[PDB]
């Protein structure tokens, strides 16, 4: 539809070299088809040059028909070499167009907001990408490999037969192509019913066998061996009764296709003989007619899949080109200002209402002030909604009402890249890229040198543990690697943050780790990396005993700030460590 | 090898009708190839009958060449209809041979002993069956569909060209077939390196995308969107650099194949023209030569896969035909006697030593006597090895030393079917066939009527629960069905046993269920079904409090019987219900 032009007139036409490769492919397409229809013509030339008074005139091959004997073979070889070079060049063109489409779409997805990414399946987006690019590739590949060469050659052959022999040869060839396509498309739509039935009966027989072998002791406790051999036999028999329909309908397909071409090639042999006996044609022209139409029958193998599979592929591109139209919700403000970094970073929540599912909020007119260069910890019950204090300041969501300020300027005005640069985050659950430990350290600042990586692991106290691993900091870590404990993951995240070196720091639920001792070490280390560097640190933890020592402690009771104090005057509440 | 004759001279040749279908297929094979090589011959006849002094002699088609114009089309249509009927008939022959092989092998597997079945993977045996039958099917299918018709047609065509034109035409055709096969086999072995590389690079690019989209919040916390778009772009570029090698090597394959046939068809056109200019041949014979050898080039599509895939298939049959050679270890005694059922069924262990992994035994010279028509429960710690008291009496294993007696006759002499008929078993874990609740009841005695099934569910007190299910006793139950609790499964097994109605009963670890109340009901019900019917019952339970009420209690302390008594005089040991 419009999707076809959206791809086919945008991605293959971008540069010079790629446009050159497209034109090369198209020239080879037409060149191949021209050589193709020259193979029968040189064949009739050979016939018509040796069909002479042999004993009277012709002396040697290479003087009577050597030129056209060589040109027959050269056109034959060239007509296939041009197809294969056309396919090998347009596969490159297609692959670069899919690479551009996939890399742009993936960049757009990484641009899209957290809200969109949280309402999608884990592999849903990537299978959309992959199926969409297979749809683009299959559609371009079919159009250049199969559909357009075949239509061009039907055009060339009907033109040749109309020029030399009459319109009725082209009428018979076009009616043959129409009948062959109608037959093939229809009956290969019918055959898939049969193939799915046979496949299902195969799985049924297999499952009978599996289920009877798993429950083997029950089979022989109840003496039912003959019963299960009978059930397997019956399921296998119901499988062969559907494999018969698959094979018989394939016989119908193939034999009907060749009945259509053989009826054409005989009718046009009768019509060519009728014109040989009238003096119009020569017996070489019978070979011309026969071989032109036969060569039409050769490239037609693609016709089985095409009408299902292009339709599927068109759907697969539709999904992908709908993904490119999802809008980002958090918008960078026009004429945004990267600012307030040298200013003493203070955070000012004012009257902020925020809530997922906006009818039911979490923060109710919240207002608070984080002083510059200090250490502030907010406290509340687990699930009070303190966990959004991240997402609202880092601007992965927006405040529905109220405003967020850094140094008396709204984050909704500051440049979004500049904003996200300023804050570093220790998340609750540290994610692991399936890569080295070294790269997971590096990911804080990807341009950092190896000595910077080791220094960061030193400052967050990991380097002895990565030495203790077998391969060193080159250890393969992740879901499919060397498993590491939650404490080592948290230290890993701390090292990421240190290597980033941001002015603003969050430590959201770093104390979600089970061990109290490991979190004691973790809190200690994050204190020494906070201290003396004016690193404005916010700690969001569910255990105030872990962070009773903060400069300022702000409590939150269901969307409102209640009081602010020290360890003792706020330990008077519940949740005490008397049971810890 | 010998495997080929083991299949090909045993399974397709068993009955009359199947032998008829084999001969029909083979006749169609040869018939098709004869018609095939008659298509070019009638084509030259057409040429050579219209190549006359047209203005002087020939008057109408249908009198000059109508017969051979029709015979050309009839041979054309018939030569493909015979292929398709040959394929559709031999697919039936092959499928029945695979059905016989698979059903016999599965019957043999159910014959094999528990020891063999316990040392195999759950799906290992069935994937051996399935892959072996696909190997048989592919080998028979290739040999009748592709390899033998092509060899026959090469033989026919080289015979025809040697007869009419000379040995050098057959030498060129055989050298073309050899060169085409050598080229195709070699280069399609090389192409698979490229295909696997490209497939791996595709998966690498996909995994880069998946891993970057999963860890999305970490992507935008650390501002690394451009980094991940660059990584995806680089992985996609490394994919297209291998897709180029796949497509270019496919171009090499296809264009080389057609270079070989086009060199043949031009060389033999030169040699046919050399013989037309000498008067030997006519210009129809050029079309005969050309079309015979071209038609040789048509069925050669199979040559890509054949040398890898037949080798794989041959391995797949080897595994299967090795499975048919595993020996059963527990042997039925020659001249065995079905006996000792009306005799009061008493069990006599004498001096029995038994052990898995024979160096380390479990039962050490065990000897015990179960009185006829009574109720006996053996007791011991969990893992003392009482759980083999089943497998030794039911004769799924054999006593390495010592002897087992039922009514003063050795089980190793009694007919194995007669032995396994006598004992009914309530297993520790009740297995569930993925079928109805009704069939799981029925499986105790598969010839029982529905009223028998309902009566058995009544006697073991399930019928209210199967009424309470939505669809009734037709409820779909199992791993992929309506989940049922362990107590209902145990009642289900009890009902199986009741429907079997055996003289001998075991209840091995029926008390493995968690609930004490459900097992109280279960013990109650199995008591009423034991009582008054002289059902010799052995209860193997780890909690003697459940079965303190037995007529006889035999204790087992690590492979030896220690004492025999009542509830109180044996409750003096440990494991008391004082902590229950």
């Amino acid at each position: 539809a419009i999707i076809k032009q959206m791809s086919r007139y945008l991605w293959p036409k971008d540069s010079w070299s790629d446009k050159a490769r497209v034109l090369l492919a198209l020239s080879l397409l037409v060149g191949g088809k021209v050589l193709n229809v020259h193979v029968p013509f040189y064949f009739r030339e050979i016939i018509d040059r040796l069909n002479i008074d042999v004993a009277a005139v012709g002396g040697t091959v290479s003087a009577v028909a050597g030129a056209v004997i060589f040109a027959y073979g050269a056109s034959r070889i060239g007509a296939v070499v041009s197809q294969e070079l056309r396919n090998a060049v347009f596969s490159s063109v297609a692959q670069k167009a899919i690479r551009r489409v996939a890399t742009q779409t993936f960049g757009h997805l990484l641009n899209l907001d957290l809200s969109f990414h949280l309402s999608k399946q884990t592999g849903g987006l990537t299978r959309a990408i992959d199926r969409g690019t297979k749809g683009i590739s299959y559609l371009l590949t079919s159009m250049v490999f199969h559909i357009v060469p075949t239509a061009l050659e039907i055009g060339m052959v009907c033109g040749i037969l109309t020029y030399q022999f009459g319109w009725e040869f082209a009428a018979i060839t076009a009616a043959t192509m129409a009948a062959y396509t109608a037959f093939t498309i229809t009956t290969t739509a019918w055959r898939t019913k049969f193939r799915r039935q046979a496949n299902a009966a195969d799985n049924a027989a297999s499952t009978v066998a599996v289920d009877s072998l798993i429950n083997y002791e029950a089979v022989k406790y109840f003496n039912n061996e003959a019963y299960e051999i009978a059930r397997y036999d019956k399921a296998l028999q119901a499988y062969e009764r559907s494999s018969i329909k698959v094979a018989t309908s394939l016989a119908f397909l193939n034999s009907g296709q060749n009945i259509i071409f053989s009826s054409a090639l005989t009718l046009m042999m009768w019509l060519g003989a009728r014109g040989v006996l009238a003096g119009d044609l020569s017996v070489g022209d019978l070979v011309l007619i026969n071989q032109l139409v036969f060569q039409l029958s050769v490239p037609l193998n693609f016709l089985g899949s095409v009408y299902r599979e292009l339709r599927q592929s068109l759907l697969d591109m539709e999904t992908l080109f709908d993904l490119q139209k999802v809008n980002v919700t958090i918008r960078e403000a026009p004429n945004a200002k990267p600012l307030a970094l040298p200013k003493g970073g203070e955070i000012r929540f004012e009257n902020v209402t925020f809530g997922y599912y906006p009818d039911r909020p979490i923060l109710r007119n919240l207002s608070l002030t984080i002083p510059a260069g200090k250490k502030v910890a907010v406290v509340g019950p687990s699930g009070c909604g303190k966990s959004t204090l991240l997402r609202l300041l880092f601007r992965s969501y927006d405040p529905q009402q109220g405003k967020i300020f850094i140094d008396d300027q709204d984050i909704k005005s500051v440049t979004l890249e500049s904003l996200r640069k300023s804050i570093g985050v220790v998340p609750q659950d540290t994610p692991l890229f399936n890569d080295t430990v070294e790269l997971n350290i590096r990911y804080g600042n990807v341009n950092a040198t190896q000595e910077q990586v080791i220094a960061a692991a030193q400052k967050a106290h990991i380097h002895e543990k990565i030495i203790s691993w077998p391969h060193g900091y080159q250890t393969r870590v992740g879901e499919r690697g060397l498993m590491i404990s939650g404490g080592e993951k948290q230290r890993l995240a701390v090292s990421r943050l240190i290597l980033k070196d941001p002015p603003l720091l969050f430590f959201d639920q770093a104390t979600s780790a089970l061990d109290t001792h490991t979190e004691q070490a973790l809190m200690a280390n994050i204190n020494e990396v906070v201290k003396e560097k004016k690193r404005t640190a916010l700690f969001v933890a569910h255990r105030l005993r872990t962070i009773y020592d903060a400069d300022l402690i702000i409590v939150l009771k269901e969307g409102v700030v209640v009081e602010q104090g020290s360890h003792r005057e706020l330990m008077e509440r519940d949740g005490v460590y008397a049971e810890l």
